[PDB]
């Protein structure tokens, strides 16, 4: 099981600020599974305009988030969107949040990558969704 | 019904740097919404998505498709969240330049849950397209 | 031609780089390019708080870009762009979120240094403003 | 009159990232004004103008300067508006470390336009000078 | 123990200078334990540094300032002194941001990460 | 030496960058840098929104900047202490930070610096910096 920082991360992943959203991978099963991290804090710039009176993370930067570690788990050992489905919101994630970003793997069909993605907050799924990829 | 950022301001809770709908084209209220998302280059994700290639991130789509939602929602009538987004397919790579039409359709209410099925075009061509599940809070 | 020659053509970057698209060229004669105006745009939060309103020396700013692809183009990081002068700058019409700014620019004359311009951006059709334009071009 | 950005923010609707007046130094009320505007390197236009070299854009000096002169308007007495620009020259390039003394006298008012008299001066030398057209909206 | 959106009404700072994301425990008047997250998303670590991001020492101070304010100002800047750095703080720590209040306003603090001090220093107001 | 040198000695970026022009160097022992400071800088809009003041740890910062161009000049950047460190003023939107550096000792890796930033000729923050270079 394979460990790396956000410096690793920077090497294989063409996403910058402000929309590079996994700051470090925890345990990585090469080309299966990915746990990520990405941690949640009220000082980023979308909290404040979503929303002034309260910040809530979006809930398509969740998705971002699981599709970046969906990449880093097809790059480990630029991207594009394909599909979302069967996404479920259950929690509104908050500054103070860690957001543990679990991906697997599931089918690659012609270029395009199906995972089965799901972020939890404290051991509470806050999202699940499958997602389809590409790169180029 | 027609209206501009304006009126739009006065609607939406959302701001920059993620208040993603210019203008609404059309309203059938309560049924359907045409909307307007002009993109540029001059927006502050473009500087990450990414530094060689300006590509809007599919996910702002959605997000574009889900305001002209919550507008739908709100025009002849307080937070805005997602539960779900299913069928949710990425056709065409928008850019600088495009302008991003917003179609969405109103399709079903049940305890809180506001259900569109929602479709971005940009040049006439389906760009993104997705089902849309919201609800409203405090 | 679109965004990615424009990159390759200007220096400018985020958040001054004001044109996202080139429409016409009638090389080294004239230049029609396009700047959308969205609200998700940084000045926009400053300009005003109230009332978005695009800032008229923004569309100046836009209008000196495209002459400076009509420059650059059928002829990287170190060649820069520089206003040396404007003249008969009239802003007629409010540039709003949703706007396709029309950015007409033909080159009149050029002379020890500077280029000059006749400029004019449109809005639907309609005049949101017009200048002269002298540039100039260095290291 | 000497003003500081506490007056300066109760006068002006721009903020950032496009308030341009830090202090005002001298003001000659309905007449003339010698403000001042610090240039510095953190500020959110150098990084794109130009990546690699730091030069402030002419056109935001132009900018200053007009809200110098909404500042000789708004005083001793809501939107801002550019009608004009005229005989606007640049003469130095303006970098981090310079301070910008924006120097505008008024020239007179027809039927809802002010125009100005306006300098930009670094270390006593000019930076720009311009004659400048306004008006007060809404 | 309260969140963020107790936080908003108790300190005037905003983005993009609003280091403190939670308060995990306050003991009133007398200590507080506080939280900061960093992530790769903040700011200010694309210039500090482009090749390399590593969260300004200058931050913790501030986000330590912030953590002392609070206790200050529930239940209802001057000087640093002996401050130092132990360990470079980077995106994915959680920076627990502790601070006792030593006599009157002076404090001790101590951002931790991962139990090791990532920085100490007095402060007062 | 102006904010072009500075770029080419410190890899320090926006928006953390934070001496705009060295005044006068004497290499090794001395420095005299430049801070302007203007309302149009993105930390004014959170500190605080009712009333424009520049944070105390921005000025260390600054400070902290100007030693490590003494450092660097004729010859990444960490912090390692801060000490007797007091802010003797509320720096605005207008006023010209003077950074003065001055160089005292270098022992084992730590080069230690006394520090004074001017307001007007009048003191706004005085400290003892001690910092140290990687890779």
């Amino acid at each position: 099981k394979i460990n790396f920082d956000i410096h690793k991360i920077l090497t294989l992943l063409p996403h910058r600020y402000p929309i590079l959203l996994v700051d470090r991978v925890l345990e990585l099963e090469p080309h299966k599974s990915i746990k990520a991290l990405k941690n949640v804090t009220v000082n980023e710039p979308f909290f404040t305009g979503h929303f002034p009176k309260r910040p809530v993370m979006p809930g398509v930067l969740i998705i971002e988030a699981l599709a970046q570690a969906a990449a880093l788990l097809t790059f480990a050992e630029l991207y594009y969107f394909v599909g979302i489905d069967n996404a479920r919101f259950k929690r509104v994630v908050e500054p103070g949040d860690q957001l543990i970003l679990n991906v697997t793997f599931e089918r690659y069909i012609r270029g395009i990558w199906k995972f089965k993605a799901v972020a939890e907050v404290d051991g509470k799924v806050a999202a699940e969704a499958e997602l389809m990829c590409t790169v180029k």
